[PDB]
């Protein structure tokens, strides 16, 4: 053996895990830096899932110019294994962030959630302007390092007129995703987004199915448990319309005067 892994790093500690393999905080021996490198098991060459893997890789080789994309380093193969190297976030996720304040009933006021809405936004746009669509936005895939939040886990990437998708997280899925409509696949990100947002500002944990996962659907707004003005919260609203044409672009939303 004698990976470039185990050569070129020095493991720290692991920081994320999936049946996706393993996400872990390492120094590079080198240039003396920090890195979150994903180690996973490789698929068997030139199996659908390989080009999954693939399209990770090829969406962050494109997608590393951007303050609110998670920058990439480097990705390479051994054993049996895929690693891909990215800029580590010493911030946490999102989604820790926001199950932290859940607890002490303290949530991101008005102005931060603007700020985290402007700042994926931003992120947005220029995957979009890239001709890409994230598809499985949501705070564990939101990174923080002024705060700053960057769009990481590009494993759901493809291109914007893409006739197959892989759907993403149930929880901040767009209807028409569901029902195989990918005519409008970049206002499925927008939809995501708005919820993402609704989690920051302090709403119960999102429905996966069922009755109240129909509503938010229908364009109503989970319960915000703090006052938003009525601006901002129709902003959000509009954010999750059930047309999709409804929803402001990437662009749109960065633009937007409530921002
Ligand atoms: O790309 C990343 N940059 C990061 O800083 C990072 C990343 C990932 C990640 C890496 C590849 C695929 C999907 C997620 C997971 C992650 N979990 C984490 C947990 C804590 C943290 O401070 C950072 C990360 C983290
Ligand atoms: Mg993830
Ligand atoms: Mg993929």
């Amino acid at each position: 053996m004698k990976s470039r892994y185990t050569t070129e790093f020095h493991e720290l500690e692991k920081i994320g895990s999936g049946e996706f393999g393993s996400v872990f905080k390492c120094v590079k021996r080198l240039d003396g830096c920090i890195y979150a490198i994903k180690r996973s098991k490789k698929p068997l060459a030139g199996s659908v899932d390989e080009q999954n893997a693939l399209r990770e890789v090829y969406a962050h080789a494109v997608l590393g110019q951007h303050s609110h994309v998670v920058r990439y380093f480097s990705a390479w193969a051994e054993d049996d294994h895929m690693l891909i190297q990215n800029e580590y976030c010493n911030g946490g996720s999102l989604a820790d962030a926001i199950s932290e304040n859940y607890r002490i009933m303290s949530y991101f006021k008005e102005a931060e959630l603007k700020d985290l809405l402007l700042q994926v936004g931003r992120g947005l746009r220029y995957i979009h302007s890239m001709s890409l669509v994230h598809m499985d936005i949501k705070p564990s895939n939101i990174f923080i390092s002024k705060v700053m939040f960057k769009i990481g886990d590009l494993g759901h990437v493809t291109r914007i007129s893409s006739p197959q998708v892989e759907e993403g997280d149930s929880r901040f899925l767009a209807n028409e995703v569901l029902q195989e409509n990918y005519t409008h696949l970049p206002k499925a990100d927008i939809f995501a987004l708005a919820l993402t947002v609704v989690c920051a500002a302090g709403a119960e944990p999102l429905p996966r199915n069922g009755d109240q996962w129909h509503e938010i659907r229908q364009g109503r707004l989970p319960r915000i448990p703090q006052v938003l003005s009525q601006e901002f919260t129709e902003l959000l609203k509009v954010m999750i319309h059930p047309d999709p044409e409804r929803r402001p672009s990437a662009m749109a939303l960065v633009k937007h005067s409530v921002l």
